[PDB]
């Protein structure tokens, strides 16, 4: 369409790259899902997925959905209209998931902090030490707001339901950082996380990927919500007839996850973790350098799948956005509703490596100085080489 | 996973075979969907869109959902719970957008036929003369059973309709029809026609594709079902803003769904319905050539993208799509619920020749031999022959 | 997308060939650093598996980025020096163009010559063999499947005979058409240079010319006074020894594509692979004979499994069929070359195809059959393949 | 995926090179019957468009399915015979495998050579031409861009020296390295015989090896007295007027990727695709000299705009570079080879790559600087790079 030479830079926190193995798995002719070969496939996938979300009690879905579309089945399975929710607006999604539960006829005490900031879990305890009768029935909160790089410890959340004695559902949107920072469901106690397949899957678009407790499930049974197509027991009938799918799933998405789970289990989760570290703080040391400010307000909640840059005044954040695309072959993200025109984005999550994102901190230099900000030429990407120079381990496959 | 050698003969109605030009389209990494391209490339799939339908008024929408997926969004935007509709159950999918009408708290008046034959149009003419007070608020019709091989004729519920004076809304499946059978959207008067990408259109499944009526959207200013993944109104929003998505689209479907649409104006969408009406022709002759029959019980209701055969009751139709998987590297329709053992499908839809039908059928008289049915070898191939040798026409392109 | 058609295109010319949609995806790819250690590691597996479907164990493979007839340039100036003579055998086009070719590389061809549709004329070569009391013979060159008369030669017989007349000749056959789908035995038969093509049972893009050298050849570089450098096995076998294999820039998709099509060969099993052949060719002869159409090969012993060579009644063209197939049908046949121009088209039946598949190739040819005037009973061809198929289709394995 | 390494591969040896997306796309087909009537029409177009990017209009394009050293072969045995004098320039790795290959063909090779480092010494070719009076030399054979130094050399001067002492040697180009990247002109040079590989400049995979040839190299071939039947102009020349094109069967998949690549390189501009690359070559040489390392490229009028070979200090291996670059960063970088081997390392710099891939391999280099032990100050190569290229990367016009 619009064609730009070399290899597109896309550094937007989602949609990520797509490692060339699993293009290579998805380059195939559509097969009939009632073959035996699909409900053999799905099987390896949903125990494999487990792994990822560090559970060995949940049950997995694999919706032909987006990330709107988990949440939208989290909440239809379990609550019911009228029921209390907790959630925090902390950023853009967050705000997008609290307009849905609102959409949805749930009554959410919805608990605000500036942008750049984590979830209040001060007010959190507060409400939860009030609620004598138990009317608080879930809380809802996002590991990890993509708008402006916070991650929420999700520990301390468990650590308030368990000090109060309280029963309520713990429901995670992990979206921005399963398959790139730690998530651990069982032992947090989380009773329904869902991640999308194109952020740290590095998938396209087109999975949404539910796992539920066996409380979660429990709920269902009182849940008096409406669905048909997010309804989680269609699909538990498929799987006790072995077929799986109570309707088409995408055949190419299939065997494209079941190759990404295998690139995942080669690297190792945990290296993949360390991977993710390295880039958020390579990226959090260039900025420093540039004299630009992360949004991220305290260190305890940086985020390092992505890294909001705040801009001074008199730069446009979207003017930098723009210059990227038009000039460098550069996607870089937007700043949004209130940070919108005040920061730019660098996502920095999936499948890529330490000489890819240099490329696009050598980039962001550049730009800046198209818009008139007097960055010193290679000062933040040498701040970045030089940790990394320290930390990036061998590639095993070669030694 | 289960290699066989050659290439796999995939003749199940949905999904179907997808062109090399349409793999190729989407044999690509991802892009950033707020870059200028996607909104670009989705201006014009959504216009040329219109043109499959046979609209020029209607509104159409890209969901990434499946054809089920599509059901819930036509139902949920147009009307409310409680509110009355009159539907057909003909066949299983029939049946099961029925139990999704249930399940959503509308109240269906279920109008009953037996399977292999069409809507009973004779009880929807008594119950629309009956309805002073205008309590029907939607007629939910499928257009082609893809469980038995049936069509109903859509007009002939708007000649009603308009009889009448009924203002109710009409909702038509197109899943299985669109683009191989013909479709008149404005003619029709049809107010929310939908499909899916993996049938007809030839594409993975991932695109439930809705186009609403002018009509239909006035609906939803009074639509007081829960919808928000699913909900027109966040499209119609990014629509004007010229961005176009509220979420995350599958951008491999964006250009693949580009590609598709390029061969079917390539081909003409008239020439592909009377392809698929040759494939349907050619099928039906080779099934009574075989002495075996159609479960469409009238011609009048005979379907031109799906064959639903029926076997003699010593014969396990189950056992011939068994049998065509495990020796023949072939994949043939089971018989859903009712017709389960008593039929096997065989489906001509999408893009699909001469040659690849013959053998498939070449193929079912093998089997049939196998499990002791005593065909005559090569009659039904003959009598299929024999018919598209006098119809097939000259590939313009090579003239 | 050119010249676009609807439905999948049905290939059945006898090379190239349909491929796997698994070696599809292997060369879905971009290029890489042939001199990184990833190339020589892959190279290493695949000299050593190549050498299985040759049936050798003393031969040696070359990869060469060529076609079929650079291999078959190969073999002749690594192993030949100008002035040798050679005894090759003029049965079709492609030992006529190879005879060519050795004429033009100034080798003194002796031309044994049959009709087409014959196999080679061994009583001729046994008389020449018988004479050659002062081994002047240097080769004998000889096509193992005639792709242009659906004609396969014996071999084994060829061996035979020069063992009985305890001939030292080299033995260099081209089984571009035959490797890989009809059986073929190196060490047994004492092959001293085999050769295939890519694009043909492999079931790959054109672009490897794959090279075969017994001991015995690679002893005759030593004399040998043709001049090469492109097709020089010396330069191979040095890189051979250093452990990068590669004196030029070899084509990192077809590695990986030949890795991928080998280990498809390998979980289908090489016997399973020639059975499959034989069920096609026979099936598709059947076919011939309902018609009432003609076999161009004369004799049952010279039948070819990967390409059936049909004649033609003196009133319909040939070349007819083959532009019906293609504007009407989707449908790509084989031409007849040269001599059986007009008189005859070719249906390939080689590679990855499976039953269904040649049993809608046939439909449709008993549909041209009927479009340019032949009194074809529709249903006839394919009801004896069918019939025959029904019989002796294995299940696959696969699937339980 | 073997040796699999996480994130994107960077790819920066000069050839193979990065294939564009679009163009693995097209290649991503089964295979197609290059006897149908698609396949001469898709030829037909890239012979038309190929000359453009030799920028010439009285060449004959040939698009051999081999390697750059498969062209080689063909320029020679085409328009020279055994014995004839030629005169060639040894100045690096590839000048001296083509005079190899020279030598093997039985050419009587005059070797003008220089050190590896310098352009070829066209002070000693004029003194050879002014002493032959009786018209022996036959041929210049002169490589354009060494790859193995990074050495341009200035093929107008060839012709400006061959004019003023009106000699009539054709003139022999080897352009693999240079056509699409530097600038090429056919007949403004009187370059008889141009070559290039698909692996470099063009973007493809490995498998075609591109040679143009003049009136003058065409009427050269009637009194070529060289053996060849593969590498044959006259052959390809005879399909060229039959309408069939193909002597032999051609790559399918290559085919199309060529019909791509074309379209790519008109899209962009050819002379924007000689100012990315003169681009690119300067931010890499600005790198370079920022870390402190020298050129290999001893003289400003040879500095090459697709690689850049980099001299290391006496204490560092250039061969610990390049392990270090694959072992730890993912990144592939080209060895200094033979008399360079292990002084030099090459960063290439050609094909489809933008700026933002070069700086990150540069900011690449700087680390493994660092860990092999030279005290190099982090990010100034960068900044010097950036620096410039802030200055002169064009806006992309799809994006206005
Ligand atoms: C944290 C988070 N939650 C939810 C979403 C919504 O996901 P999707 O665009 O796939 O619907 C996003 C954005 O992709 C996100 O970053
Ligand atoms: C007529 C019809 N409607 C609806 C559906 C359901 O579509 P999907 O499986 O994509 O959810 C199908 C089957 O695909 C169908 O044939
Ligand atoms: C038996 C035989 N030998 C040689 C050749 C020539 O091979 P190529 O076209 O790959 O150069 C062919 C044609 O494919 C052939 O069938
Ligand atoms: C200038 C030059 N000439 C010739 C060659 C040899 O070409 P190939 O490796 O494709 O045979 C190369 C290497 O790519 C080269 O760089
Ligand atoms: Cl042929
Ligand atoms: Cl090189």
């Amino acid at each position: 369409y619009m064609y730009g030479p070399g290899r597109h830079h896309l550094f937007v926190p989602g949609p990520v790259n797509i490692p060339e193995p699993v293009i290579r798995a998805m380059n195939r002719n559509n097969e009939d899902y009632r073959s035996p070969a699909i409900p053999a496939l799905t099987k390896t996938l949903l125990e494999d997925v487990k792994k990822i979300f560090k559970t060995t009690s949940g049950t997995p879905f694999l919706f032909p959905t987006t990330g709107t579309g988990a949440w939208e089945s989290a909440l239809t399975n379990t609550l019911s209209p009228g029921d209390r929710i907790v959630s925090f607006l902390i950023g853009q999604f967050s705000l997008l998931w609290i307009d849905q539960q609102k959409r949805l006829n749930f009554n959410v005490d919805v608990v605000e902090s500036d942008w750049g900031q984590g979830a209040n879990l001060q007010v959190l305890a507060s409400k939860l030490s009030q609620d004598e009768n138990h009317t608080i029935k879930a809380i809802c909160i996002v590991h990890n707001e993509t708008a402006t790089g916070v991650t929420n410890d999700i520990s301390a959340v468990r650590t308030l339901l368990d000090h109060y004695k309280h029963p309520a559902l713990l429901l995670v949107d992990g979206v921005s950082s399963i398959c790139a920072l730690d998530f651990r469901m069982d032992e947090w106690g989380v009773d329904v996380a869902l991640t999308g397949s194109q952020k740290a899957l590095s998938l396209p678009t087109g999975l949404g990927i539910v796992c539920a407790s066996p409380k979660a499930l429990e709920a269902t049974k009182t849940s008096k919500s409406l669905k048909v197509f997010f309804d989680w027991n269609d699909y538990l009938k498929f799987y006790k007839l072995g077929t799986y799918w109570p309707y088409t799933p995408s055949i190419q998405l299939l065997y494209g996850l079941r190759a990404a789970l295998d690139l995942i289990f080669e690297e190792g989760l945990e290296n993949i973790i360390a991977r993710h570290a390295r880039l958020g703080k390579a990226t959090r040391l260039a900025v420093e350098a540039w004299g630009l400010k992360n949004c991220t307000q305290k260190e305890e909640w940086i985020s390092n799948t992505v890294t909001a840059v705040m801009v001074p005044p008199h730069i446009d954040g979207s003017e930098i956005v723009r210059r990227a695309w038009q000039r460098y072959n550069l996607s870089l993200g937007l700043g949004l509703n209130k940070v919108a025109g005040k920061v730019f984005r660098i996502g920095h999550l999936g499948n890529v490596n330490e000489l890819q994102l240099l490329g696009c901190l050598a980039g962001v230099e550049m730009i800046l100085k198209d818009v008139g900000y007097p960055v010193v030429m290679g000062s933040g990407v040498a701040a970045a080489s030089t940790y990394l120079q320290h930390h990036i381990p061998l590639i095993p496959s070669r030694i």
